[PDB]
């Protein structure tokens, strides 16, 4: 049996077989041309490659912070999909139990690199849009996309999910939603005759209290999740790579993604005002657009199979990771290092989570679907797209 | 198969038959006095029509505006009535499905005529009482009224309704209640470094890009209702008038209403400094009353019935073109008339707004009723009166 | 047939038999030293008896103020479980429906009495937060404890509940939550020019009006509950004392309890300073653990025994009684009075009471239950916990 994210893993992969070049006139680089062809041909996204090296040779040059930024989105955009391709080819040598440890925490592996870069430049703001742009892209247009690009093709079907899979995300999602409320909600106490000094180490000291609260309800998570009640998990149902080969790429993959995530958070603030968008539009809608490329295009193509719980288990699990593990494990390395952040991610932004979460619970509770449901869901990821669009605040 | 609101217009429809007057003695104003007799006294609210011309002759004699403004709601009383009877006596001559789209932009006929009218005359905040006034009247008086009234009486049988049919409701009303929250929190953004005039501009040129999302998901309800979905909506199983008779009536009472709605806004000012009543009591609570006189008394006979499916869709999809196609249209004729208007109607009325698209959906989500859910809506409505009742803001 | 409060009340009854001292060489004091052994000797927290004349003897000698608290939290704990004891044992000679009543009416003797001492001696801050901290108790620490330690004891069995007779507990909360919210929403009304004195008299004066409305539905909820649907409430199913020996030892721990209830009030002061303590975290943790003794661990004996209909029966139905009784009866004493009490909380504590309403409500309505359920309730407590802790607002 495999897990939800085994399945999804595998959708963009093309197959290459030349069997002219190296099959035939070769005799001694027959392995090392069979490694080569796997990983780099041996997908739908490998026109993107070309952009790797190009952000390098740009950065070397001289060429202006805009080009760089632009060029560094096209980079990852591969990269964070062979990631979570070479990970699921250690599975099957490893088992489902650890191969979904492995993938419970290495699954969204773009999003962590950049939300650590970022802190430790003294970028904070960019860290928090980035992580709540994850979370909304997931409720919203990965789950909207899938109901209703699934739900016009299979308009003359029967659609239906098991509920209870699915409403133990929501439970975690309202515990994580609280600990964002209330830092919000001490700083607007001024009334009680505390000054400015007084608030804010306030929110810094209860917003590290918390992170250890949200850690151990994902340490539970994962032991109903693999262990107890794994019946329901492994309902859905080889290897190509030899395991010393995939995990030499996975090392070599991850050094790229770390070298280009410098690339992004370096150039962000020049192609904010070269392009005359706001930096809280373009990390909270067109940065988590890269991390999500091989989830959103995983997640559709399981709802054209009409499999419904494949679908809400790509895009569910993703955005719990994001809200309770990612999340506060950057508030226990700001802990270590000494730099001053918080849950408070601002009055704007809490009021669109609060909505997101409630409508993404009205929406799955009663175990069918059809293509209203889930145009719902996309014409709400507008409206916030709208706001941060507008809202160009120096 | 008659729409759900098909069946709860001729409600209040009394047969009259003189046959001494008319039918016996003459033999050639026959049809003319047939055609009177139908629509003038065919109803049971006909003890109002004095109303009408009452509130002419005192306009134009010189009394006082506290008499113009008492008698000119109870002329709109039967109007408001006659037009939501006579539009259901095309649909016999139109069709289910064409008499459906007269029918769901021309249901509100009262609360579309004051809301213009109140609109072009700068009175852009008795524009967002009332439009309110109308939501909160649909979910807590109609819905809470029809649930307690009709569980009395049904007390030892069983009530059951489909709840497919009114989730989709509550879907578009919390898209609806992102579109009031988002233009309230930027209010509050003054720690920004941003003037007075930079966060009214905002507020106002978002209201406006939120006003085309609001009208796209209204369309597309109108498909899944009318044409893709229409086997739930027809699950509900002749015209007297003439067709050509019934097209002149529509003409002429909607004259007199938008007569009679002038004088609603001209004389609402020093009708609350007579009465000591606040502009936002008689806006939002009163003032309501007089467009949901058929709705009101429809949806209650068709509770004592037994027929829940009825009940349903007439006080939640009257209040989901209330709040998706009334509310942003009058967004769009704001913009080209050049009147600065935006989806921002305050602190308190959006948390009224809140709460009251909660408890409806938590209320029926089990398929089942009984008298205890149709009091808490009625007691959650008189609580909305009491805080608008003190209120008394200069 | 009994009712969800008469099976739980009588939990941790400890059954004492002597039969050496008493029954054998006396012949005279018999029936006196029966009574004795029965009420006094007879439960499991007995131990916990000698703190009541310490408290007493340390008040009359001198001892200063934090060694009164101390010992005057103990002394009630047994105290709160022997009135919820001796209730039970006047239902057998009342019936289920009168004694429903005097049940529904003083089922929280030690937060009714703690409420009505503090608020004649001008402390209407520890009112507000002990009773805002019975509710929170309730549904998460007494309701999340029942479901994760009855859900690791029956995780191979089938945990079921029923739905209906639940549901009407959380239609009355947000009813409740609505008149908490709005007196909040006034006092950020200050740009309609309006003074402090003018926003502080509208909130004194619709809160007064809507605790005649809260009163009104918890008097329906008790016909809903007794008679028209008891049929769903004595699904469940001998006195020792006599009638009029039970009836002298009530009146007797009531003296006691609103002797010993004095002492927390007048050493609630001191013993903040002295243990470094905030006044809100003592009374919004500490002091609800002290009523909740009886319930609390008679809601967790019936989860190991699979009858989860008692577990939900015990602790909503004890929220429902301070949310929609208690509170609103501190209101109408303080009118009478004339003390200036609102139903104003705070911003900090209304937002833990909007989520920990909607986090329960969306755990309770599949009907049925695992283990998972029960800790993410228990860990939203702990984050409320920490919150209080740190929040020292002299």
């Amino acid at each position: 049996g495999r897990t939800a994210h085994n399945m999804s893993s595998s959708s963009l992969r093309k197959k290459s077989d030349l069997r002219v070049i190296q099959k035939v006139p070769y005799k001694g680089l027959k392995d090392f041309l069979s490694n080569l062809q796997e990983v780099i041909l041996g997908t739908k996204l490998a026109i993107l490659f070309p952009a790797i090296p190009a952000a390098i040779i740009c950065t070397y040059c001289g060429v202006s912070q805009p080009w760089i930024f632009g060029l560094s989105l096209l980079g990852l955009t591969p990269l964070a999909e062979r990631v979570s391709f070479l990970t699921e080819q250690l599975a099957f040598y490893t088992g489902p139990t650890l191969g979904g440890l492995l993938n419970a925490t290495c699954g969204n592996a773009t999003e962590l690199i950049i939300a650590i870069l970022a802190l430790t430049n003294n970028k904070v703001a960019v860290v928090k849009y980035s992580l709540l742009g994850s979370i909304l892209s997931n409720l919203l247009l990965v789950l909207g996309t899938s109901l209703f690009c699934g739900g016009i093709a299979n308009i003359r079907r029967e659609q239906r999910f098991d509920r209870k899979q699915a409403d133990v995300n929501f439970f975690l999602l309202l515990l994580g939603f609280l600990c964002h409320l209330l830092p919000l909600l001490v700083g607007y106490l001024k009334n009680g005759e505390a000054s400015a000094a007084v608030l804010s180490d306030m929110q810094l000291s209860i917003s590290r209290g918390f992170s250890i609260v949200m850690l151990i309800s994902y340490i539970a998570y994962l032991v109903f999740q693999l262990w107890t009640h794994r019946q329901l998990f492994d309902a859905q149902e080889t290897a190509v790579i030899s395991f010393w080969s995939g995990f030499a790429w996975l090392v070599g993959m991850t050094l790229v993604i770390a070298l280009l995530s410098e690339y992004v958070v370096a150039t962000i603030e020049e192609a904010s005002d070269k392009w005359n968008l706001s930096v809280s539009f373009i990390s909270i809608i067109l940065l988590p657009i890269v991390g999500n490329a091989a989830e959103h295009a995983g997640a559709v193509i399981f709802a054209f199979k009409n499999k419904l719980d494949i679908s809400l288990g790509v895009a569910l699990g993703s955005a719990t990771q994001i809200g309770l593990f990612v999340v506060p494990l950057t508030i226990i390395v700001a802990w270590i290092l000494g730099i001053n952040m918080d849950l408070n991610f601002g009055p704007l932004e809490t009021g669109c989570l609060a909505v997101s979460i409630i409508i993404t619970a009205f929406t799955l509770q009663d175990g069918s679907s059809h293509y209203m449901k889930g145009l719902v869901l996309l014409l709400c990821y507008f409206i916030i797209a709208i706001c941060f669009f507008v809202d160009k605040l120096p």
